């Protein structure tokens, strides 16, 4: 080879082709946002919140809050379930891990 | 009065004791696709150099060095120099787990 550690590079490139690295940047980008991360975190502490709790927790308009929640929802960071009113919860125990490990690391 | 004030207030109080800001900085570091690739590739080998990394990404050495600088300022990678070989490894097991849990959650 006229190259550089080609065997290793080939094999790690083959590993990368096995996983959805595009999809992980999407999910981490959803969570990383300042207000989104505040949301995810609140949902770690209480099971369900409505959008107005979230507007008021963050100190943002409801339109701001719905936007953030939609973003979260599409990536599976959050669940919902609609009397007239949407209740929101963590999209899975995975998401509690992500935040709580993240938390623990920066310590 | 206003809306759900004491519950809002409670929760604002949790949030204030926690470094949400720093978490958001870490995930932002990891979340860019090329950096997310460098991150994942360091979950596979204990150590890699800037050259393995450019070659795995198919990028210039300069362009790998800049994403690695960005990863390293956030704690996401460490290195040990070798004499002009800079050898990166993950910044901690926590970084393996965020990536791996996010990948497996995306599988569902
Ligand atoms: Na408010
Ligand atoms: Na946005
Ligand atoms: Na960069
Ligand atoms: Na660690």
């Amino acid at each position: 080879i006229f190259g550089y550690d080609e065997e290793k590079v080939n094999r790690i490139q083959g590993d990368l082709q096995t996983v959805d690295i595009s999809g992980v940047s999407q999910i981490l980008k959803a969570i990383a946002d300042e207000n989104r991360a505040k949301i995810t975190y609140a949902l770690c502490q209480d099971e369900e919140l409505c959008v107005c709790d979230i507007a008021n927790i963050l100190g943002v308009t409801i339109a701001n809050a719905s936007h953030h929640l939609r973003t979260l929802y599409k990536q599976g960071v959050v669940n919902f379930r609609k009397g007239k009113l949407a209740l929101y919860s963590l999209g899975g125990e995975a998401i509690r891990q992500i935040m709580m490990i993240a938390l623990a690391h920066k310590k």
